[PDB]
């Protein structure tokens, strides 16, 4: 005899963002007024796009997850016509947002993030769930400025025009997924490293003008530093941004790494 959630159950408010197969609001939970982000998906948009299966997966796995660091799915309902995610709402925002904001990030909130991110994952992995996404545009921040992992990204327009796809986000794709070989739970280390090298310098490591160079540079793992990127920095990354996933470190090295340490100094 759980919660049969219900459209009444809520009072909306305002929009919050427009996605791809509906919107998303600020709502309250009416008998305890409690706020929250209701995201209202229309069924004949789900099908037309062919995306339910990523919905139900998705629904699953994250019903199960509770972490500090990822939005919580409080719960979820539908009628005839819609879906209804009665999703945490995160006040501050996307990092995407913030990110163009301030061009790029200073090292002491670039190592927090990191933190964060290396806590949720580690946890993820020790619930077997893999291959998250860590862009930016996925990445929701919580009064306190904590960084929130988002759920359904699929369902929401990449940015601007800035993103290019392939098989994922070509940006963060790692050279395993692009050379065809298996991957698992090292991929996330990589996207780590990405998503460090975007936030410290505003751009991620292999952007280039074509796709295919985009590509290339990707497999060969060229990537440079603008000068400002200090050691401890370019040392995580690099070793982050290994070709061989077996030599990417380990979530807990990541996390005990000296220029983390240094700069993520928030009691956990
Ligand atoms: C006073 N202003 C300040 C500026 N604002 C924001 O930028 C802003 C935007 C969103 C929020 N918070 C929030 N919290 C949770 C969620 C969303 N948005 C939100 C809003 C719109 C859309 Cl389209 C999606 C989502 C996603 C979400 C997602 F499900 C997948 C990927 C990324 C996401 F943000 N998750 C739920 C807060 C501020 C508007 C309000």
């Amino acid at each position: 005899a759980k919660r049969q959630w219900a459209l009444e159950d809520f009072e909306i408010g305002r929009p919050l963002g427009k996605g791809k197969f509906g919107n998303v609001y600020l709502a309250r939970e009416k008998q305890s007024k409690f706020i929250l982000a209701l995201k209202v998906l229309f069924k004949a948009q789900l099908e037309k796009a062919g995306v339910e299966h990523q919905l139900r997966r998705e629904v699953e796995i994250q019903s199960h997850l509770r972490h500090p660091n990822i939005l919580r799915l409080y719960g979820y309902f539908h009628d005839a016509t819609r879906v209804y995610l009665i999703l945490e709402y995160a006040p501050l925002g996307t990092v995407y947002r913030e990110l163009q904001k301030l061009s790029k990030f200073d090292e002491q909130r670039t190592a927090t993030y990191i933190t964060e991110l290396a806590n949720a994952l580690s946890y993820c992995h020790s619930k077997r769930v893999i291959h998250r996404d860590i862009k930016p545009e996925n990445l929701l921040l919580g009064s306190a400025g904590e960084l929130k992992i988002a759920d359904f990204g699929w369902s929401v327009h990449a940015p601007s025009s800035r993103r290019a796809a392939l098989c994922g986000t070509l940006d963060y794709l790692p050279p395993e997924m692009i050379e065809g070989r298996m991957h698992d739970e090292k991929v996330d280390l990589w996207s780590l490293g990405v998503l460090c090298y975007e936030f410290l310098v505003g751009k991620p490591p292999f952007e280039a003008n074509t796709y295919q160079e985009t590509y290339k540079r990707i497999s060969r793992v060229e990537f440079t530093f603008p000068d400002f990127v200090t050691e401890g920095a370019r040392d995580l990354i690099s070793r982050l941004l290994k070709h061989n996933p077996s030599q990417r470190p380990m979530l807990r090295e990541v996390l005990e790494h000296p220029w983390i340490t240094a700069n993520s100094s928030k009691p956990s």
